């Protein structure tokens, strides 16, 4: 709705200048953790090094009794821990809840200069983003935050799916989208208690009899990807609830990856290597991106490579995945040999 | 879009207040009947006891010579019959046809207070909904109909599928959508094997014998329809399954629809009636696991693990959908109440 | 979007009257050829009769040094061949490239009266159509072109997919779309094997029962094609599967071509001679569809009134729809033995 | 951009249910005061009785170093005064400013149940309304405010004017608009200075024939007309803002009367002398009340169809008639002579 | 509408990067000249020093037999002259005419690096902008033009007036609009005595008892049009202009019409004759005494907030923001107008 002339203006005197390009960094796994449980908080600095992104959770799966405790716990661990190359996110409570006003406000007050991305659940339309963008801009000015805190929208209501284009366009803070398969099923009335992969009842019956199961989430992921990529945002697969079935987890993660998602959530330590292995950049795309960078050294002009003309749009897309691959190659030696770094 | 302040005002002075929420009733089976066949008219009291919804049909399969008879036939059944829990629908002729003006006018004038929903063939955009809304409101005012008759949009063309949002939002009479698979496939140029798949839609494995995995032609259509319909507070329906001979395939196509969020389906023949009632009811084992989820977090908030599956607020709301539907369905069917918890 | 009353006016004083409905002619196969290669130019009058459409390529796989060569070879082979019933297309270079201005200007000024469709690569929004539409009008006015050159849009970016409705509605020149799997895969960050068009590791794992869990492969392109068909058909346009890049695998090419036909695509490209008979086999009209359409034409001898066939009401609109199926079956049955023997004329 | 099925749902569990219609009450004069001036805070209990609406000011005209004092002054007055039938409004600071977060939070927490309408300056687009709407909802839930605080949008920017339709429809909290002539002139680059009147060099020169006469024109005709149309179409009220030249009561009256003739509901008053000018100008026309009483008489059950003087009457006109009669009866409660003319 | 992430990217490989905000220069007068007349070309170097903007005209009042000579004539004068502080514009022919393709192509190829703004007649909707944007960008990449040439839209139809928001938003090349009053009145079916107005447009006073004749108050035809043009332009970051005042000889009527456009928020106006140049520069310059007074508003409130009383007139934050607009224009014009640099001081 906002005209480009005004789109990148900060929304408060003293707020950091809005971002023009989303920051490039590894986002292969987003590891949730319950911040009100002490034993988990103690292992967090060691866990922090095993993940690309660490995300404190304050909304779903936190008992109502523990809401205030999860907030203090998140501020506590974020205070004392240096997260190095790992990104730090938090999922706050829904915008109609009694906790979201103090959630956002105190987290910016105490750890704002360490928060990279704030995850907003149950987004229904661009108005939700409009609130959070202005609220953040004012808190950023009050507490003198240096970097703009980005917005990450959880895509888990039927209205969010309908309003997807408007949500993606609602703010220069937008980082991307996470599909929430359980909430989105409840919202749509999909008839399943599952959080993730296939369903035995969803299939095609052969003619006279073999039964071929079908992907429940094809339309949903394809739609999320197309809208995200068109806005320069990133799409993510959210939770896979069957923590034990690592094969089904890998199959679901890889499906998201093959349609174009950047990473996936992990709800338990054992899903962390699954997300890292599935969402690692494809070797042959990195290697082709390096030819593009080599063909257009300063990023301008026209070049061909294998009968295909390279432009400014391909150079910037190539530049993103090579920078990302270098950052991955710096944490894992086996990948560094595969990308050539 | 009509501004919300003008959206809920009635369109004719003396026509009833527009609703702001739909009624709550099982709509698992929409059973059609030709009102011009007296034998079929004679058996309507008995059939009414077996179906959630009875839809008089004035459109497809009613010969040109039978139209006046079918319209008078419908009025006579609706007059004479007590339906009770069964909703009474009518599918009138298409908006460009020489019968629709009298279809709606004669039916409202006589049995307007007994009609729940009017189904409109071939809805192509919001203008179709605006005509019917305004016509209905003028007729309801003239015969002082007490409750507003609802509009059910039949999805039969590519233009209608592309205007699905504007159709869904065009009136507070909107009740929901039915997919007309044969007619929609004909409009798109799809090739099917009436209202079902086609065995040659699949993907070939990589290069002995080379496996072939069939796909569902209707995934995009159904998913888009449920998204639009639910976002607006409406319901989606699978329409006609034309392969009456093949009942394994009819139950398979119905269960897919049910899983994606469709509410019910059409029965074109008496054998489809029990299939549609069983498939658009929750599975027993699925009601049972969902009752385990509701138990593990009575406040609906927190975390739990069942059979190695994580549960939270979101799965609690999944179980509430499943359990509440089974509860409502079980009040009407006392036999399924015994396969759940009564 | 322009108002209906301005939508059908010519955009230049001297340009031909825009068309109100698409020309009805066979488009089962779209055969590409590099117009700079001399030996290819020499056998073009013969390949012309094996294909429904001949499309000159000036863009991908044409070297930078051959750009003026391909453009000039196209102009020469287009002025000298009589194509008979075959349609003549050309794919120009992208709208951001150093070659498209002379591509369009030289072709319209030499062979414009011979060109049926111009294909634009990488159409990302309505603005692209607006540039081509106005550019073509000015050129057609200058060179007294009698009939409008239509525009065919190549889908290769997530942005193009998101703007599909606006693109379809941006001009009466709009002919249809072609999906370009490999480039659109790259635009979205999809993973495909074999030059676009698939991935064997996209699939649904069965529940546990046995240690072997069945794995059901899925189609990566279902959303894309279904969306393409709805937007194309709602505007009166046609949808096509573009380049199937694995030329050596004829089983898989037939499978991919058939999925597109079953979902409602009109034709597909061919990159090599072995794909020409595959496209023509798969995209031949369904016989039952034509039989029904003929009954409509019979029941209403002059497309007036209201009739009913197999319980289905028919009107002037169905009648104009049956006439398009029947006229197209007759054109295709001229070149197709099995349709000629299945349905006749 | 919200669907009617969700437009009228509260934005927080606990926040009061949103209005479907606007409160009917006299709104002929919006009287502004600086709440940081102690001599003004002392006279508020008497000023309240003389005005329809009293609006505290925290934005323009309040110095930067008085901001925190204006806010605390406003809360002191509001806690300690019974406004009776007078409505209580606040104009808070702009949404990009260091004061607006505590402005809204503190006022809601302490005097939320006495606050009728919140004025938001320098509105540019529906996104401003979305922010205030959701923010108000959460605060109202926290402090259990019992009716929803409404939102009044100040037209002070060319962006706001271009986005007027979208602003009007952005929330069921919307109460209406006020034209802010000085700020709007600056935003457009209108080359005038005076807050709210004519300009002597804006006019039409006659064709040559001795001396060519010069007919002055209204600068604000398009602006007010567009504001009234958008506002009425949305069931909202439009207001003329401040008239600056306090001493020139005739130019005040004519500018106020122009807004009244185009469809505005009331006007601001900056100084005690403007109070009786706004109340006289913006009272309903006698004929408008009289005609509205007959519509109310032709249809005792406000449904069905009635024809009055050649013209048919439905439920929208019965409802616009009941608003103006209720308004007129309330204006008679405190005006003897208008009571006899209105027929009460 | 193009999305912001894509709005600011170039439309051709090697085209100069889109600007994010318009250049700030004085645009009080847009002086038109017919480039096929030799006597006019000879004196351009001198007249270019007298005008804020110089605009070569290929369209109206350029005969059909003279089109090519006017186009080549414009290239000859642009190549030779050094224009200094004076912006150089050109009005090409309409997008439907047989001359516009070469108009645009030839001029960018030769004098592209000197052209600031290209003015397009009869812009009816955003699609016209899209054509000119893509066409320029290819030409700019072909001939390596260093900075983007801007687009000025001339409004001559009811369609363009109705499509004004979409036109304003269609490209980062967008500069502004000029009203074409005679063409716009003709498209709408308005009747005007000269663009101009019409003395018979007015309000009849009711009869008074002793009057011979009822007074007749003349009204302005163009109020809604100009007011709509300023709101849409300013909201998008662009600038609105009065176009041609065809009645060249009635200097007093010219001054009053321009003044009305100025007070509502127009930046400047066209001049079709040397006698209109001083009028446009004077009407679209802030009044000296108003600038002088605005300096006193700014100093009375250094923080720009609160109140102040200056010469018995009340001042507040809003008046301060008016003063800043009026002072900021005066300061920028003083860098171009040597006698107003005196009268303004600073």
């Amino acid at each position: 709705m906002k005209l480009p002339i005004h789109f990148y203006k900060p929304l408060a005197a003293g707020a950091p200048q809005p971002i023009r390009e989303l920051p490039v960094r590894p986002e292969r796994v987003i590891h949730f953790f319950p911040p009100h449980v002490e034993k988990i908080r103690a292992r967090i600095p060691e866990v922090a090094k095993q993940v690309d992104v660490l995300c404190g959770n304050l909304e779903d799966a936190i008992p109502i009794d523990a809401k205030e405790a999860a907030r203090a716990g998140f501020i506590e661990v974020a205070r004392n821990t240096d997260f190095g190359d790992t990104a730090l996110w938090v999922r706050v409570n829904a915008l109609n809840s009694p906790w979201v006003l103090d959630d956002i406000a105190d987290i910016v007050a105490t750890v704002g200069n360490k928060l990279d991305v704030m995850m907003i659940p149950k987004v229904e339309g661009p108005w939700d983003i409009h609130f959070v963008d202005q609220y953040l801009a004012l808190l950023e000015a009050k507490h003198q935050i240096q970097k703009p805190i980005l917005i990450h929208a959880l895509l888990e209501t039927a209205q969010g799916m309908m309003n997807l284009e408007a949500i993606a366009g609602a703010s220069p803070r937008m980082h991307g989208f996470s599909l929430g398969p359980a909430d989105l099923a409840a919202s749509r009335g999909m008839k399943t208690t599952r959080v993730g992969g296939g369903h035995p009842f969803y299939g095609v019956l052969a003619d006279p009899r073999p039964f071929y199961q079908q992907d429940l989430w094809h339309y949903t992921i394809a739609r999320m990807v197309d809208v995200a990529v068109a806005h320069g945002l990133r799409a993510f697969y959210g939770p896979f609830g069957d923590i034990k079935d690592e094969a089904a987890c890998e199959a679901q993660f890889r499906n998201a990856f093959l349609l174009g998602c950047t990473g996936a959530w992990s709800l338990a330590p054992n899903q962390i290597p699954i997300a890292k292995r599935v969402f690692s950049p494809d070797v042959n795309e990195v290697l082709f991106a390096k030819r593009i960078l080599d063909a257009m050294p300063d990023g301008s002009g026209v070049a061909m490579i294998d009968g295909k003309m390279q432009d400014d749009a391909t150079w910037k897309q190539a530049k993103v995945i090579v920078d990302l691959a270098r950052m991955i190659a710096k944490k894992d030696p086996e990948l560094a040999q595969a990308y050539g770094f």
